[PDB]
């Protein structure tokens, strides 16, 4: 499908520049352009999605979206330079070009986001998920966004690379020991790992008994004790590729949330 009017092939090299030269950007990449999404109400169909409206008060002082503030200003330095891309096709595409740079699916990438004008039209807060609920919780969330329980299971494999911040989100840790790594290694690691009470940080989660330098949310352990979710753990725990196939579907899904006429990008 159509050209775009900015240079994807030179901006999407540029992105890998930027993350070779801080590969925490890459987590942090990914994160930004799912809580971008995440404001969704698809049964009120409300919350302005992709459309980088987290660039402006209040959404971005919402206390969900801590610490974001570093891959946005990360991306001005490429807002400059391709003044012809939005803010929030740039998002979702500096998030594709992390995902593969560390290991995982290309994604297709659609431009044609138009970007939020002002913070009038944001989402209200309290529609991120919290790490401290469990699985009736993260089942409310993600059906108002409009994904089922396998779309869900496959999102929240993105916990393979990155890592929880004290100063961010209250929580601690890799969930992994190759934290810029990007395959089905989060499903292992809920599913091998022997998950014990962390004493020591004073917001609940857990740690691997074998090292205890790994973590995992109630969040995240909640994808053990609900049946379903449970069979999809299992299942991209043992199918890496299956894992890629799902995760770049549904995250492209998640990223074209409240989207209209877009364009295919070529490569
Ligand atoms: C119920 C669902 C989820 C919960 C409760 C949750 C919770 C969290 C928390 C507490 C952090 C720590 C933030 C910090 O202090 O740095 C985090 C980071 C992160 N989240 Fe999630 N998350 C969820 C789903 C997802 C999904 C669907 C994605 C992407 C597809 C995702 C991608 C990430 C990534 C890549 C990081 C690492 C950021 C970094 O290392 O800088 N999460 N998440
Ligand atoms: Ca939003
Ligand atoms: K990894």
């Amino acid at each position: 499908s159509e050209e775009p009017p900015f240079d994807i092939r030179a901006l999407r090299a540029d992105i890998e520049d930027m993350i070779s030269e801080k590969l925490e950007l890459g987590p942090s990449l990914i994160r930004l352009a799912w809580h971008e999404a995440a404001s969704y109400d698809c049964f009120k169909k409300d919350g302005s999605p992709n459309s980088a409206s987290m660039r402006f008060k209040p959404e971005c002082l919402y206390a969900g979206n801590k610490g974001l503030d570093i891959p946005r200003k990360a991306l001005e330095t490429l807002k400059k330079k391709y003044p012809q891309i939005s803010y929030a096709d740039l998002w979702v595409l500096a998030a594709y070009v992390a995902i593969e740079y560390m290991g995982g699916p290309t994604i297709p990438f659609c431009w044609g986001r138009v970007d939020a004008k002002d913070g009038s039209v944001c989402g209200p807060d309290g529609r991120l998920p919290d790490g401290s609920k469990t699985q009736s919780h993260v089942r409310e969330v993600f059906r108002r966004l409009g994904f089922n329980d396998q779309e869900t299971v496959a999102l929240i494999g993105a916990h393979t690379c990155g890592e929880c911040h004290i100063e961010f989100s209250g929580y601690h840790g890799p969930w992994t020991h190759r934290k810029n790594g990007f395959d089905n290694s989060f499903f292992t690691q809920l599913l091998d790992e022997d998950w014990v009470l962390n004493p020591k940080v004073e917001q609940m989660q857990l740690m691997d008994r074998a090292t205890t330098k790994l973590m995992m949310l109630p969040s995240d352990v909640c994808l053990l004790l609900d049946p379903s979710y449970r069979k999809y753990v299992e299942l991209y725990a043992k199918d890496n590729d299956r894992f890629n196939k799902d995760f770049a579907n549904a995250f492209k899904k998640l990223t074209e949330l409240g989207t209209r006429n877009l364009h295919k990008a070529p490569a």
